[PDB]
């Protein structure tokens, strides 16, 4: 069977063959394809991307922080990740129009809209307990009383929450889907640079599928990426065509170290990635 | 060049070889595969089946009724579609727990979600303008201003209302994408019953996507269909069987008979489909 990682790095070609100039929010340039979808097994491999160095311990880290329900990037930055600290700034608020709000405050971005959708937002520093649609723990219960539901739905796309957030999500929604002892799940992802965000996008949802998938007893089984807007920058078509000579090295294995029982449980020392042997690493703006 | 109705085609022997049996609500059996994604062209066609034929009037009274953000299965009856009727009827409406409200009262379904998300639900007959967000015409305004925007989204999917929907919703979410004055767009399906459900919803967002052009002075581009779990019932295999024997006929033509300044301006008798010719209808039983 074809290794995993050449589903992502086909995509890359297919977007250098044949997407077409789009101007962006920036005034960067990119290539730009609309509609894409690969699938990447969870049997028994975590996929990891190995043609470039994946930023682990973030992804790790920024999952934890969104299953906490935090809005607040410096809880996030007080675990070495800083992915998030810019747009909570003085400035980036101030150039939003939040200028009454408390630095680190992101708004009702992922961990909110997770844990509490359709709650009234205040700041990140409220008691929202019991408020809004606990949506993740939602989908733990219907996966295990009800396995067979069309309808196990995590959603952070929340149109009158929009304009209050630092930023859009580009995770718009994912599916969870269980058969034969085998969870799945789908993201539908708006918005994918291809070069700098993928890999990692790609690695949070399947460790969301891993976690889901222990504490409810069942076997990971495929991750399916659904692509809208997929683009690659035009400052990393050079980089990436480095990257495609890269012969991928088999993906890692992801092991959880004990027996959990409570999404909310999981910690950091909790995972151990095994057997990651990327390829040298590549910077990119 | 290839017939954009093997795309759907494909998918079915997809299923046939590659579903596995799994139950669903409704007690029948499927065969399922979770996530499908196909693309059809709506450049000079419009991708209404042929090897079957399909309900369009349906299709565009339905949309239609979106559109004026209706929540009255009444209101498509009148018009002589009566797919959301069983939905909207006493025995049913309790069945959900729904003993106080009305025939028709189908509660915050697509209408509602479309032109006011995040507004409180009353009742079928309250006037709701000014109320949630207007997303059908935010969609509107930002690809008449900025169709480079990665964030053209209309999303029925709203998990505090879904208490008091009739049924949740298939289609959660669009995407609409804009280059070289042409506008694309995706649904994302959670749930397609391929032979009953899909080929009418492939003509809902195609039709949706003409609309929106229209309105925007654009061309249309592709509609992207994505797929969660994408299913064939049991007692469909013998007909869909029946079926991928057809050869598929040329996907007829969409034309819009006058310039339409508003979405909310558009009538059924604006539209006509034009050669469409298909193969006969193909029954098959409701889940
Ligand atoms: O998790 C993410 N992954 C990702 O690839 N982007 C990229 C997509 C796009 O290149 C930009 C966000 O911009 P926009 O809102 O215009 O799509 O960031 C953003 C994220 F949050
Ligand atoms: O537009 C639709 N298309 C469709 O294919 N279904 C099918 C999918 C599934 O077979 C059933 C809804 O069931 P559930 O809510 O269990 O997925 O109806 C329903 C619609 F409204």
């Amino acid at each position: 069977p074809p290794h995993g990682e050449l589903q992502y790095l086909g995509q890359i070609q297919h977007i250098l063959r044949c997407g077409v100039r789009k101007d962006d929010r920036t005034g960067t340039g990119t290539l730009s394809v609309f509609g894409m979808q690969a699938r990447y097994s969870l049997r028994d491999e975590f996929p990891l991307l190995t043609t470039k160095r994946v930023f682990w311990k973030g992804v790790l880290e920024e999952l934890l922080w969104f299953i906490k329900g935090s809005t607040n990037a410096k809880e996030l930055s007080s675990k070495g990740v800083k992915i998030w600290d810019a747009n909570g700034s003085r400035d980036f608020l101030d150039s939003l129009g939040f200028s009454t709000r408390e630095e680190g405050d992101l708004g009702p971005v992922y961990g909110f809209q997770w844990r509490h959708f359709g709650a009234e937002y205040r700041d990140m520093e409220s008691d929202y307990s019991g408020q809004g649609v606990d949506q993740l723990q939602r989908v733990i219960d219907t996966i295990k009383t009800n396995p067979d539901d069309r309808r196990i739905i995590m959603c952070a796309w929340n149109p009158r929450d929009l304009p209050l957030m630092a930023l859009p999500p580009c995770h718009a929604l994912c599916q969870f889907y269980v058969v034969n002892s085998e969870l799945s799940c789908q993201l539908y992802q708006r918005s994918g640079d291809m070069g700098l965000g993928v890999p990692f996008n790609i690695a949070s949802y399947a460790l969301l599928t891993y976690m889901i998938a222990h504490i409810t007893g069942l076997k990971p089984g495929d991750f399916i990426h659904t692509l809208g807007d997929a683009h690659i920058y035009l400052n990393h078509i050079e980089p990436l065509k480095i990257q495609l000579q890269r012969e991928p090295r088999p993906f890692p294995k992801l092991r959880i170290l004990r027996k959990v029982e409570k999404i909310d449980d999981f910690k950091a020392e909790d995972f151990q990635i095994e057997g990651y042997n990327p390829h040298p690493t590549i910077k990119m703006e």
